[PDB]
């Protein structure tokens, strides 16, 4: 059951890809939910948006619209590998094939102060998505909520720190913040540009090395 969005799409590209998902036998969205299964973007890149960026959490396919180009004139549904954006989306999409954990399993997140250019809300959606759960009050290395959490990240190297330092802090970059050190007992300090980085690649980078 195939489930379409376009993110970045012009208005005849949504009508090609409106007349595709009737050949197909899919549903059109045009609001993301987990159900989507194909996101279309327009060129060689994903979009940096919030569309493309769930897409990447639910291991969806992140395709050129030259896909639909191609099913459109040849009439059938041509195979998504050879349209597929490389890197991250790619290996979301392995990953959720696998039925291997979603990108920040074991990982929490407090979201510290103002966001003007990541609105919080769309932080928590991603978060959320990727399979990180949400700290209510700031983690305090010496309290009893941040001492008691013992999760791994599958997602990290087993013998990097990130493996057992899983809480993150998560403060808006480019607003004259540095912490002094990225990290003091289990609770990482993190940009939210970390965060964007880590879904448009799906990896949990580093914060130090």
């Amino acid at each position: 059951p195939l489930v379409l969005i376009g993110s970045g799409l012009s208005s005849e590209q949504q009508k090609m890809l409106s007349e595709l998902a009737v050949i197909l036998k899919a549903k059109k969205y045009t609001e993301f939910d987990s159900t989507v299964t194909h996101v279309v973007v327009p060129g060689d890149a994903v979009q940096s948006t919030l569309k493309c960026m769930l897409g990447i959490l639910n291991g969806c396919w992140i395709l050129k619209f030259e896909w639909v180009k191609a099913c459109l004139r040849r009439k059938v549904c041509e195979q998504e590998e050879k349209y597929e954006i490389p890197e991250g989306p790619r290996r979301s999409r392995l990953n959720r094939e696998q039925l291997l954990p979603k990108l920040f399993d074991g990982c929490y997140f407090y979201l510290w102060g103002t966001f003007k250019h990541h609105p919080k809300d769309n932080l928590i959606k991603l978060l959320t998505a990727g399979g990180g759960q949400i700290l209510s009050r700031k983690p305090k290395p010496d309290s009893d909520v941040t001492q008691t959490i013992n999760t791994v990240a599958y997602h990290a190297r087993p013998d990097s720190d990130q493996r057992f330092c899983t809480q993150y802090i998560i403060y808006e970059d480019l607003c004259n913040y540095h912490p002094e050190r990225v990290r003091q007992g289990k609770v990482w300090k993190a940009p939210s540009s970390w965060f964007i980085d880590c879904v448009m690649s799906f990896e949990l980078l580093p914060l130090d090395s």
